[PDB]
């Protein structure tokens, strides 16, 4: 697997705000548009893009806050993703869009495509965000330390403090392990624990056991809206997963309506990072199949 980064850095003016991204493939067409969660960024992306470039446009922003954007002074809200994510998709100017989105970039992009149901011509999706109803839904191993995340004192200290959301959870969320020059690309946005709050806020937004009730409404509204709309749907997953264990993957593709589902062999969370040859080479292939 990859660790190199060959993309030419593109930035953008959003809200006032630098933005990064990659942009790369044909100029024509319907773009594919990636959106990474946490603690990631476009890196997350590196091995995936390479196999849908030569056919489709692939833009991949850097959330604010995050990778190469800039650092505002903001609680890093799921609102304020969702404000700048908004901006920065109407500052390129993109029309209709297929989203590629994992994590909290899922949160992102099934709540943009819920408001902007015309503009969105496909979702391929992979361990996202859905209400886990109690923390028994939660897988067991991860339980404690994401508890101990979602507080002040504790949280604070473990993934400010003491960075282990990049030192821990994060090779904690790929079954491989990740190697050094890997782990470096991961930290390099974090050096200067000040600039670790949107590590932490996200876990503290994550929609478990009912609260917080604003982020669990949303996502319910999202996951309603997919489960309703005929946009044509790729859900990758792996065994035993983190968001969506095996028996959930097996569950939506049967609910959502036009999903097809991709079993990705052994994966946490970062299943990009587990199989992207599978992840790539599939999405490349399922979007020849779409009318785009
Ligand atoms: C958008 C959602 C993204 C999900 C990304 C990946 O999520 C899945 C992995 O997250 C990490 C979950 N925690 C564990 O898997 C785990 C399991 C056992 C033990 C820990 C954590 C433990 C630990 C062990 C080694 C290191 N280097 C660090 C840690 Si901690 C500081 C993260 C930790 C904290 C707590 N309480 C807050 C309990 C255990 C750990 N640990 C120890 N000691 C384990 O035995
Ligand atoms: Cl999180």
């Amino acid at each position: 697997i990859g660790t190199g980064f060959p993309f030419d850095p593109h930035y953008v003016e959003v809200l006032g705000e630098r933005m990064h991204y990659v942009d790369v493939g044909p100029r024509d067409g319907t773009p594919v548009l990636f959106l990474h969660g946490n603690p990631t960024s476009s890196y997350v992306w590196r091995n995936i893009i390479p196999h849908v470039a030569p056919t489709h446009r692939c833009i991949a922003p850097d959330l604010i806050g995050m990778g190469k954007s800039d650092k505002p002074d903001l609680g890093y809200f799921f609102d304020d993703h969702v404000r700048f994510m908004d901006a920065f998709i109407e500052a390129l100017g993109l029309e209709e869009v297929v989203l590629v989105i994992h994590d909290w970039g899922s949160a992102l992009g099934f709540h943009w495509a819920k408001r902007n149901p015309e503009r969105v011509k496909g979702i391929a999706f992979m361990e996202f965000i859905r209400p886990i109803p109690t923390w028994d839904e939660w897988p067991e191993f991860a339980r404690e330390t994401f508890q101990a995340f979602r507080t002040t004192d504790v949280g604070r200290k473990l993934i400010i403090d003491q960075n282990v959301f990049i030192e821990g959870t994060l090779p904690m969320g790929v079954v491989r392990p990740l190697t050094e020059v890997e782990m470096d690309h991961y930290r390099e946005p974090f050096l200067n624990p000040v600039d670790r709050e949107p590590l932490w806020r996200f876990p503290n937004e994550l929609p478990i056991a009912g609260e917080p009730a604003n982020i669990v409404a949303l996502v319910e509204e999202y996951m309603d809206w997919l489960h309703q709309s005929p946009v044509p749907k790729l859900l990758f997953w792996g065994t035993p997963g983190v968001l969506i264990p095996p028996a959930e993957a097996a569950r939506l593709a049967k609910s959502l309506p036009n999903c097809k589902a991709v079993d990705i062999g052994p994966g946490l969370n970062l299943l990009q990072e587990d199989n992207p040859d599978l992840i790539g080479s599939e999405i490349a292939r399922w979007l020849s199949t779409l009318e785009i």
